[PDB]
């Protein structure tokens, strides 16, 4: 069938949208090639239409059964829970879209007797009708990109399809529980979300050097949620009923994939209707989950197809890696075609195709890979990195802008062990925090597709549980790392990495006088700016805050807060 019909009807802004980089008196500072950065709009809507509209054939043997079967015998192990409303409630983000039923998110976390009365509304509904198309809103995203003129020009806007605030409490209360615990449970060590950072680093390269000869790739599905079929989404329902469930969860389980996960009618901000999906919505619960079995059955059936040998996965939602045995770069080559082949037949087809890698650093999944550097001692280390482009053209934007999510917050959090994160990002948004005395004021940052809230000033004690102590401490980073960076401060007008150990000194010194807090702060983020350092040894409160979830499942488009 095709993933979406359409009307003719306009997707339309709900807000006023800003596609040119804003500029302040602090823009220059980080970034002088404005005109490279962009934010996409509604007004590219009308071109993504074209690209995720397409017709989907499915065709599924034996081996595509074999380990759907293995799967389901690995999910009928899990037990899971139903959250309460008021449970459910407590996970939506306080700025997450209000119902169209009269209430918002802040009416959701306070418990509001208009939400939760509505709310229980939802649910007996659910429970007593399993037929009925349950309306979604589809919205434009805007996100921030640097130009890349040769690759294309300017990327069109992403959509987003969601249910009501009123739906989203309720797939919390019927799938929360599911979807953060059977991914690990089905996919053991190929799940990606079980994973910080560094845990990531340390599958990859353990993963790697368990091979005779390794070869590894990535596989970039085009259209991820739009190659997803009926079939594809009542399969991932039979391996959620394997579960040891409430009958009430069965029932809205099954309500929730006939009428939302499967598909149904399109409306815009504006009440019109857009048209019909019947692909994957990628702004309910489920979508990370239905899209990490998904593409962990296909790939999984796929390689057995293709012969591979002893291939190890690695697998978060529509991201894909794949690390097997190397039977030469020849064979390597074809045995890539034969498994983008059963892919493809599985409707799953490429948009570039895979190449072969026998270099574990030039590998890139999930937007990233594996380099090395070195700690205090010599020691080489390896950490996770990325190119900087998109972060910095990022940074740029939230440098004049407040926006809804701090990319920069995220970025350093995930990324603190870099170059770049630590002699930029870290440098430039804590300069910025000094000078408006905000040192202390809680923003929201997204990890793994949820949401947080999260002070600045525990940036120390996250990175010290996260990456270890040598995150402060790295040295010595790659030729072809260092290179890369140099090569996108050039590309966008950033300082030179040099301007940037003269700023740290400044904002380390500036930071060490405020005592306290900032000063752990600013002895540790900012060790790498002086000639000679003071020995750092784990902070006292980097235990009491404890990172309870963090790194546990995925919920892109899942509505989640922490
Ligand atoms: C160590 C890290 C894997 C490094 C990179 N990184 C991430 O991959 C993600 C991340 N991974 C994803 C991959 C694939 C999907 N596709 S889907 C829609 O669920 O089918 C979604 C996500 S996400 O929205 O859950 N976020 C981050 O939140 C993040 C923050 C800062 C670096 N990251």
């Amino acid at each position: 069938s095709m993933s979406y019909t359409w009307t003719g009807a306009l997707i339309t802004p709900c807000a006023a949208e800003e596609s040119k980089l804003p500029i302040n008196a602090l823009s220059n500072s980080l970034l002088r090639h404005h005109n490279m950065v962009y934010a996409t709009t509604s007004r590219s809507a009308g071109l993504r239409q074209k690209k995720v509209t397409f017709d989907r054939l499915q065709v599924l043997d034996d081996h595509y059964r074999d380990v759907l079967k293995e799967m389901k015998a690995k999910a009928s192990t899990v037990k899971a829970k139903l959250l309460s409303v008021e449970e459910a409630c407590k996970l939506t983000p306080p700025h997450s879209a209000k119902s169209k039923f009269g209430y918002g998110a802040k009416d959701v976390r306070n418990l509001s007797s208009k939400a939760v009365n509505h709310i229980h509304s939802v649910w007996k509904d659910l429970l007593e009708d399993t037929v009925t198309p349950i309306d979604t809103t589809i919205m434009a995203k805007n996100e921030v990109f640097c130009v890349q003129p040769e690759k294309g020009g300017r990327k069109p806007a992403r959509l987003i399809v969601f249910p009501d605030l009123g739906v989203r409490v309720c797939e919390k209360m019927a799938l929360y529980d599911v979807v953060s615990t059977l991914p690990q449970v089905v996919m053991g060590s190929s799940y990606g979300f079980q994973y910080s950072p560094g845990q990531r680093v340390e599958f990859l390269v353990n993963t790697w050097k368990s091979k005779k000869n390794p070869m590894g790739f990535s596989y970039d599905t085009r259209c991820f949620d739009s190659t997803v079929t009926e079939n594809d989404i009542r399969v991932e329902e039979s391996i959620y009923q394997c579960c040891d469930l409430a009958p009430e969860a069965r029932q809205a389980i099954k309500s929730l994939t006939e009428r939302l996960y499967i598909g149904g009618p399109l409306t815009n901000s504006k009440g019109q209707n857009c048209g019909y999906r019947r692909c994957r919505a990628s702004g309910v619960l489920t979508t990370s989950c239905g899209n990490t079995l998904t593409c962990y059955l296909k790939a999984s059936a796929a390689c057995r197809a293709a012969k591979l040998q002893d291939c190890t996965m690695l697998v978060n939602g529509d991201d894909l890696v794949v690390i097997c045995e190397s039977a030469g770069t020849q064979e390597d080559a074809a045995s890539l075609r034969v498994f983008t082949e059963a892919m493809t037949r599985y409707s799953a087809p490429p948009g570039d195709p895979p190449q072969p890698e026998y270099d574990l650093e030039l590998i890139t999944s999930c937007s990233s890979n594996v380099s090395v550097a070195h700690d205090a001692s010599g020691k080489r280390v390896y950490y996770l990195t990325r190119d900087p482009t998109t972060p910095l053209a990022r940074a740029a934007w939230e440098t004049a802008r407040h926006t809804p999510v701090n990319s920069w917050l995220g970025n350093i959090i995930m990324y603190a062990p870099t170059l770049w994160a630590r002699m930029i990002l870290m440098t430039h948004f804590f300069s910025i925090l000094l000078a408006q005395e905000q040192l202390e004021k809680a923003l929201d940052c997204q990890i793994y597709g949820a949401c947080y809230s999260i002070e600045p000033l525990d940036l120390p004690q996250i990175i010290e549980r996260l990456h270890g102590l040598s995150a402060f401490s790295l040295h010595s980073y790659s030729p072809g790392e260092i290179n890369r960076v140099a090569s996108c401060l050039r590309k966008l007008g950033v300082p030179p990495l040099r301007v940037w150990r003269h700023r740290a000194r400044s904002v380390r010194a500036r930071l060490l006088s405020q005592g306290g807090r900032a000063a752990t702060c600013g002895k540790y983020l900012f060790n790498w700016a002086v000639k000679t350092k003071l020995k750092l040894t784990p902070i006292p409160a980097a235990s009491q805050l404890d990172l309870s979830g963090w790194f546990v499942a995925g919920y892109s488009g899942g509505d989640i807060y922490h």
